[PDB]
């Protein structure tokens, strides 16, 4: 019976471990979800959101982050029109990777999907590796806007795919 205005795909990338499918099922169920383990293929949700009275559905592909599916994960840039990639704020390995991302995006994305910027796992602050600071260094040097996420209490989650969704529309409404 639901009716949208709006399709858009969008993916949530990044290294594996970082909290992808996490993030995915807090945006979804708003709750975590504590068993979870390395995705092995591609998982998918999908939610209707209310951006201004617009109606916004959002089919998400919630990709494998280990580096033994990295093209199988690279074949599902073509479509999207928004990502969510994601690190890890306590592991440094995960934030270095974000380089390796964003290039693949540039080479294999359409020149105008929207990606934002999540270090996820905000809840565990006491184990941070990653500065706020630094992340919003990196994040304005590569023309990104940057969030912490925490998917266990779900802060700045629905915040990160409902900025994606307005971005886009912000693109179909005007400029580039
Ligand atoms: N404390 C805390 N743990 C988190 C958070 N998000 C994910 N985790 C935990 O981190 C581990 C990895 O999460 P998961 O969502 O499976 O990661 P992934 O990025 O989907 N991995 P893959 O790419 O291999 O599928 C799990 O033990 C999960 O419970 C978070 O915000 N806070
Ligand atoms: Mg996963």
């Amino acid at each position: 019976s639901e009716t949208y205005d709006f399709l858009f795909k969008f993916l949530v990338i990044g290294n594996a471990g970082t909290g992808k499918s996490c993030l995915l099922h807090q945006f979804i169920e708003k709750k975590f979800k504590d068993d979870s383990n390395h995705t092995i293929g591609v998982e998918f949700g999908s939610k209707i959101i209310n951006v201004g009275g617009k109606y916004v559905k959002l089919q998400i592909w919630d990709t494998a982050g280990q580096e033994r599916f990295r093209s199988v994960t690279r074949s599902y840039y073509r479509g999207a029109a928004g990502a969510l990639l994601v690190y890890d704020i306590t592991s440094r390995e995960t934030y270095n990777a974000l380089t390796n991302w964003l290039t693949d995006a540039r080479m294999l994305a359409s020149q105008n999907i929207v990606i934002i910027l999540c270090g996820n796992k905000k809840d565990l602050d006491a184990d941070r590796e990653v500065t706020f600071l630094e992340a919003s260094r990196f994040a304005q040097e590569n023309e990104l806007m940057f969030l912490e996420t925490s998917a266990l209490t779900g802060e700045n989650v629905e915040e990160a795919f409902v900025q994606c969704a307005r971005k886009i529309l912000n693109k179909i409404e005007s400029g580039e």
